[PDB]
Parts: structure tokens; sequence; C-alpha cells
């Protein structure tokens, strides 16, 4: 396995998206990977529907939560997500609009949990679903460099594993441009079930 991998470097990440004052987070994160899957086997870098998640997947809560099992199987029964441009993401839960079926995934696979050995061969492969502990302040008002605590591991909060270093994962927030670097954060690789327990409940889509 490489030692590290930036999978924004290898063009399969779109720029960072903003929630706003809407907890689809489960929304984000697991679209996120599927935008990345999607380039990953097919070469083509789109956009998805955010929105169309938290209007139509109904096992899940909107703006007021999520799981991302139930996120990843909307996609895959309702045969296909639309494109952020055709289904805008306008932060509050709205009539289910007909969509079109642009992108699509043929399953999920869970990482066995508080694993870190076999997270970071699962993010070697493609960027991952991961929910931490985003409850502390620190968290909250992090603005760059290594975090490494503190927080618990209360998991209330979806984010995007796109790659490692030696010392720390790569994670891809949904809180815009002006949260942390840049709409990231860099949180130290501590082992057991993760810093803020971030390697607690790890998922990623299929492709074939």
């Amino acid at each position: 396995l490489p030692e590290q991998i930036d999978w924004r470097k290898k063009g399969a990440v779109t720029p960072v998206k903003n929630q706003g004052s809407c907890g689809s987070c489960w929304a984000f994160s697991t679209v996120s990977t599927v935008e990345s899957i999607n380039q990953i086997r097919t070469g083509n870098l789109i956009s998805l529907s955010e929105q169309e998640l938290v209007d139509c997947d109904k096992k899940n809560h909107g703006c007021l939560g999520g799981a991302f099992v139930f996120a990843y199987q909307y996609i895959i029964n309702n045969g296909g997500i639309d494109t952020q441009a055709n289904y805008p993401y306008k932060a509050v839960q709205g009539p289910c609009q007909a969509a079109s079926k642009v992108v699509s995934i043929d399953g999920y696979n869970g990482v066995p949990f508080c694993n870190e050995x076999a997270l970071k061969q699962a993010v070697a492969v493609q960027p991952s679903t991961v929910a931490i502990d985003a409850s502390s302040a620190q968290f909250q008002q992090y603005s760059s460099g290594i975090f490494s605590g503190p927080c618990g591991t209360k998991l209330n909060h979806g984010v995007t594993i796109v790659g490692y270093q030696a010392n720390y994962w790569i994670v891809r927030n949904s809180w815009g441009r002006y949260w942390g670097e840049k709409g990231y954060i860099r949180m130290l690789r501590v082992g057991g079930c993760g810093l803020c327990g971030i390697a607690r409940l790890p998922y990623y889509p299929t492709k074939a």
C-alpha cells in the first residue's frame, strides 16, 4: 500500500460543498463517495445531487439526520442518482421530484470496525465514508494543522476520508470552504477506534 495517497490529486474529488443549516451530512458524505468511485471507474468526474436524497430517501430524515446504509441502499434501489445541476441543493427538505439516473453503483461494503489498518487499505482503493464525534468546540472551531483532539467517540457527524499520510487522515467535511483547511481537516491516526471515533463505522460504495 502507498505510504500516502490523496484522491484530490488524482482527480476523483469534486470541489468542497456546504450543507448549510440542514442536517444532511449523511447525504453529502455518502454522495461524495459515489462521485469518487464513478470517476475512478469511468474517468468521469460528475457532481451529484444531495438534495435528491434529502427529499426522496424516505428511510432517512432529511435535515434531521440519516444513516449511510439507507442512503447507499436508496441509490441502488432507485437505479441511480441525478446531478447537482439538475436537482440543486436548497438546504431544506421538499417534495421528492422525478429525476434522471445519471450515475449508479452496484453495492456497498463495510470496513472492519476500529481497525485503522483495514481502513487505510480501503482508502487506498477509494474514498470512504466514516462517522465521527464532532461535538467538541475544538473540532467545530478547527482552522489548520493536524487535529489531535479532544473529542469523544459518540457518533453524530458524517464525513469522508479522501486520503492519508503516515500520521493522519485527510478528511473532507461539508461545511464549506471557510471551515478548516479550505473545507478539510487532517486528523491524527491514533489507532484503536480512531480519533473522535473515526474508525468506528466506515463504508464505501462498490461499482463493477
